[PDB]
Formats: structure tokens, sequence, C-alpha cells
């Protein structure tokens, strides 16, 4: 047979939507035992101002998961630094939510969790803590000690990577490098394989220039480092399509017959991905030990305890981690 | 009210130009239209497609009439060589400037509302020894515009540049406040005098990821873009600030717009083309007159097969019918 399997959740951002979604996901039956890791009172207060029904069971590593029944939520307690206003943020805080991304990544390092799931957190208020913090992403990948992450956002089938990510326009043209297309696409492949299930990945890969250069007439990176490195992996076996123009390739001629496109930069692959699932849409990060999913979206402080949350996103992150931990397991 | 006449252009005789326009013409259409090219290149594409086509003379004295199925309008421009569907010939390029010209100056001169082109080829022209430096480029010029904005739209969205074919390590350093004031004023121009939209709403994309995300993924939206937005609503444009390019395109904001202003080529397009696609058309913004264009190429290989797809041409045929009637 086969044993439940555990996936920890971080709500995020205590005044942020995180902990409203997480009530709101709660309301329904999952196959696996939910680890919410955060302060039981947070989840308990913002669920009744949700008008909600809450109730809190403790992570007990020493006794089999169940499977998380609705109306209820597994918790691993982390204490909040400073009380909570839903739309306020409280810099100590910052060393609370954290606290909470360090501890659910090391359950998943450590083998407690099968996947690790993350609702919005602000980059903002954590800096201000004293930690430096660029996102989710670089912080997984630098306490996983992996050499590198690759992100990636997907809805149904349709899966963007990226070569790049939150870097300025000007410094996108310089990072491509051979090793980095060769680290990138290795990861991609892998965990197409690993994660997705996928035996033979299908690559898109858009080219860096308009047109993927037009011959040349509009930028050399597709001739210099591109192409070499496709066909230096193509020769590996890898099945591979492109460079070609980033506003030619999403379409069902080549789409159809992709298990993933890479674009070689954040705002090249995203705005078509992002038109076509408003929520539904799902950030992952690929290379890291364990499975990683997440919202697609922000804290939205405005919105934190008014009981107007779309709760889609996280579901979907949810289902799609559950979905993944099959194929390594 | 009064009928109106468009002039279309075919554009590169041996190219599927003439072949689009033989199409165009098996249909009826709420203004005359008015090709300037040579009458027997147009009949004899015509025979090779199979199709019926009889050419009547372009009369301005007489009243436009709207054209009929089956027929087009003629404003003569003689082929200097003859053509063979498929082949370039150089001689030839003197007759494709001469159309290009024509057409532009009845433009400039009130004989004409709207100006369709075909796809040209720019190869064989320049190889005739002309000098000629792109499609848009002879219309800007000889219409003395000192900028252009190149937009892509269908039904539900307009896209426009602010760059665009440019190799994108040259972007961060082309997006100048000149530039961004100038590409701006000439949309929200436009979106006005040729598309009659009184109070325009547009939403700009910033340059940078996440727009920048206050100074922490470049500096160019605070340096930049967001003083010329300041500056543009305070005369009361209605510029919706730089939002995240992967953010922007949704309803709470298109739903709410005009237009799209992107910074550049790959950020805006993709989304265009995704939701639309072959619905795409081609507006030049900043000439004195409308201009809509095919959005693909000569496509020399196809010309005279039968498998033209004169769609791309319907779509900017009848966009600028329609800019037409709401400018009127
Ligand atoms: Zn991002
Ligand atoms: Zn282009």
């Amino acid at each position: 047979m086969v044993k439940t399997q555990r996936v920890v959740i971080t709500p995020g951002e205590p005044a942020g939507i995180g902990p409203d979604l997480v009530v709101q996901l709660a309301q329904r039956e999952w196959p696996v035992e939910l680890v919410v890791c955060a302060d039981a009172t947070l989840l308990t207060n913002r669920a009744a101002m949700l008008g909600l029904p809450l109730t809190l069971r403790p992570y007990s590593p020493n006794s089999p998961a169940q499977p998380q029944t609705a109306g209820t939520l597994t918790l691993l307690p982390v204490a909040l630094r400073a009380p909570v206003t839903a739309g306020q943020l409280a810099v100590e805080n910052g060393h609370y939510v954290v606290e909470t991304l360090a501890r659910a990544c090391d359950g998943c390092l450590n083998g407690e969790f099968a996947a690790l799931i993350t609702g919005p957190v602000h980059k903002g208020v954590i800096n201000d803590a004293g930690i430096p913090f660029t996102g989710h992403t670089e912080f997984f990948e630098e306490r996983s000690q992996a050499k590198k992450v690759v992100m990636m956002l997907a809805t149904e089938e349709l899966r963007v990577a990226l070569a790049t990510t939150h870097l300025p326009l000007r410094d996108i043209a310089d990072a491509i490098t051979p090793a980095l297309l060769h680290e990138v696409i290795a990861i991609l492949h892998h965990d197409l394989r690993t994660k997705f299930g996928i035996a033979e990945p299908r690559i898109l890969v858009c080219g860096l220039n308009p047109h993927a250069g037009e011959g040349g007439h509009m930028g050399t990176e597709e001739i210099d480092t591109i192409i070499p490195v496709l066909n230096e992996l193509r020769a590996q076996g890898m099945k591979l399509n492109g460079p070609l123009p980033a506003d030619t390739l999403f379409q069902p001629k080549y789409l159809d017959n992709a298990d993933a496109v890479l674009a070689m930069y954040h705002d090249q692959g995203l705005p078509v991905l992002k038109y076509q699932g408003f929520g539904r849409g799902v950030n992952i990060t690929l290379g890291l030990p364990f499975i990683r999913t997440s919202v697609d979206h922000g804290t939205a402080l405005e919105l934190a305890g008014r009981g107007k949350a779309d709760v889609g996103s996280f579901i979907t992150a949810l289902n799609l981690a559950i979905k993944m931990i099959v194929n390594t397991q």
C-alpha cells in the first residue's frame, strides 16, 4: 500500500490574503494532510473574520498522516512577533514570515513533507526587518543549496519556464550565456521527466530578440549562442524546437507538440500565460530536491479579512503539487 | 453619409498582393475600392485564380459608389516589365514605388479617405537602384511626418509599441523621455482623430518586469516613465501608470482601456497575437491620414497558387472602413 502524504503550506504575509485563502482552502476535503506552518491564533482569528469554521489539529510527525477533512487544517506552529491587523504591515512579523519559509523548506528537505505550497509574501516588510529577500525562489534555491532553480508559470498543459527572471531588462542580454542555457534547459528537461512524469519531454524555445534575431539583422545572440547550445543538447538526445520568434511561437502548431516553452525573460513569456488564466495560474519552482508550487499573485493587503479573496490560484497550486507527488513517489 | 473612397496598393506585383486584392473583390463593400495598380496584372492574376473580375475606371468627377462584388475601381499605373508570379523583376521596382507615391499623394490631397497596403519587397526595389528605406518609411517621408508609431490591433485590443525591431539589448537606452513623450502624444492624438475616441484611455507597460518594482528591478520607471506619465496626466490624458506587463493584460484593465502602450516588440505582440492572431492588423499612427496594412510578407512562393488567404487583407480593410465611419 501507500502512505497518506503530507504537504506543507506557508500562508505568507500575516496581514495579507494568504491566511484568508488557506482558511478558504480548508473548507473542502483533501487526499493529503495539509500541514500549515503558521501561528494558530492568526488562522483562528482570520477564519472568524471570514465567518468560516476552522478546527486545527497538531502536526504530529510520530503518528500516521491523515487526509485533511473539511473545516480543518493541521498546524505546525510558528509564533508571530507582533499582533496582526489585516491590511497593515508590521515589520517585526517579517522575521515570522521567514521563519515559516525556513521551517517549511527544511521539512521538505528532511522528508517530513512531500511538497511545499506558498501563499503570497510582501518582500518590502521582510527587507525592512533586516532580512535580505528577493522572493521565494531565491530563498529556497539558497536554503536548499541547489546549484540553480528555474521558475515556471503554468495553467493546464501550457507551461512557461524562464531563462532569466526578475532582472532589469537591460541586464538580460549579457546574462544569456552558454552556461546559463545549459543549466536551465537541463533542469527543465530533468523536472519535466521527474516531477511531471514526462518520459521524453519536448521543449519549445524562444529566441532572445524579436523575430528570433531575423537571421542576424536584429541581434546576434541566437546565431552566436542559443542555436549552438540547443544543437549541442539535441545531439544529447533532447527534443527541442527553436529558437522561434516569441510572437509566433505561442500557436497550436507549435504548442500542441511541446510540453513546455522556455522564454528568455520574464515579460516575454508570462503575459501570454497570464492572459490565458486569470486565477488558475501556478508558479512552480524547478531544480529543488522537492516539489514547490505557489500562488501567482500578490498579498492584496486591501482585501485581507474582507471575504472577497479569489482562492482559485491557491487551489490550483495545491491540486498541482498533489498531482506531482505521484511522479516522485 | 457620403460614400467614401479608399485606395489600395497591392504592392509587389510578383507577390501575393494582387492575389489577395482579386479575392477582396469577390464581395461587396460600403466604400469604393480604388486600386492603384496595373489593370493587366489584376485581370491576369484573376484568370490564374479562376475568379471573375471587372475593372471600372477611377472617375473623381463622379460620386464614389460602394464597390460591387466581382469588381474593383482602377487608378492605373503601368508595369515596367512582364510579371511572372513568384519571380522578382528589378524593373518593376519603379512600378511599385510609383503606386505607393500616387496612393500617398491621393490621401494627402483628399482624394482618398484611407490607404490599405498590400505587401512589398524592399530588396528588389533597392536592387533596382531605388533609394527606399522601407514601406512605412516611404509614407512617413513623403507625407513629411515627424514621427510614426506602429500599432497592431484586432477589435478587442489595440497595442502600440514604443520601440519596434531592435535587438533586445538596445531597448533600455532607447526609452528616453523624448521618445516616450512623442510616442504617447501621437497615440493619444490618433485615438482621438483616427479612431474617434474623445477621451482616450491608455494602459502603459513598465519597461522592467513588475514595472521595476519600486526601483528594485531597474530604474527606468522612476527615472523616466513615471515622470513623463505624470506630466501627461496633468494634461488630462488618461494614462494608467506603468503596470507590470504580466498583470496589465486583464479585464479590470483592458475592459477599461482603448489601447495599450508596450515598451518593446515582444512585450506586447505575443499577447495581441494570442488573443487574435490572423485577426491582427498593422496601423501606422502619426501620418496625416489613415493607413492600415496586411501583416504578412509578399510570400512569392505562394503567388498565383490559389491558397493565398485574403483573411488579413480583409481585416485591414474592414478596420480602415470602421475608422473612417467613426471619424466622419
Ligand atoms: Zn515575476
Ligand atoms: Zn515584428
